[PDB]
């Protein structure tokens, strides 16, 4: 339901919501607010050219919501990739550094708050 | 046997476990196992009302077994599901997203290892 037909890997956005919302979350949901303290938003383009965003507020309360802005704010940090790119990035199977460095992932905001995202996230989202 | 009565899907854990270990899948297994780097628990629940759960460990040896834990780890993910839509699933005749988006699969832990499992 966060989900959007034509962007395959947006079904994560929904495992990951259902994660971090998890109210036997709610300490490593605190502790990654306090880490993060940051609006981040994903940009995603296909190759059909659409463009969709996702926001994850690690600032406020603790939210994933569909839209490129928090309803509690701004965006600190922008993330810009494609659908492919964020699949393969989520996988494992690329590195967000190397995804930058080659021109595949564009960062508007603080790009070393950025590389923190993926583990403060990580810690967040993982309810097992 | 790992598949248990009352859960008519869980032949399928016997079908995984031969079909992962058959030395022929020597190469197949190894990948799977770089690959995922995951143990999966599968919790299956049935119309009686009742809980049975298998692991199948594509992290460290690749081992197929019953209980909600890895003999060699704890869980990175967990599957949750009736017997009737493993079955469908298993067989090609559910799709897993679908499943997902209209509640009848329940996926917990690593985001990650949820994401690099499916495929
Ligand atoms: C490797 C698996 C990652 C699983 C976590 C999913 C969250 C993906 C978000 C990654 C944010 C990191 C962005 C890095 C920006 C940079 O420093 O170039
Ligand atoms: C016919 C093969 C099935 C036998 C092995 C069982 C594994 C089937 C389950 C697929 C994993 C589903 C992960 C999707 C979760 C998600 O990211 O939305």
């Amino acid at each position: 339901s966060l989900k959007v037909d034509g962007f395959t890997s947006s079904i994560i956005f929904d495992v990951i919501r259902d994660g971090l919302n998890d109210p036997s979350q709610a300490k490593q949901k605190a502790e990654s607010i306090k880490k993060a303290n940051a609006i981040i938003v994903f940009n995603l383009k296909n190759k059909a050219g659409k463009t969709e965003s996702w926001y994850l507020d690690l600032k406020n309360d603790g939210d994933v919501g569909k839209g490129n802005k928090s309803p509690k704010g701004d965006a600190d940090i922008q993330l810009t990739l494609s659908d492919d790119h964020f699949q393969q990035l989520v996988e494992g199977k690329a590195n967000a550094q190397r995804l930058f460095m080659t021109g595949k992932l564009k960062v508007k905001g603080n790009v070393m708050k950025a590389a923190a995202i993926e583990g403060i996230l990580k810690n967040a989202q993982n309810n097992l």
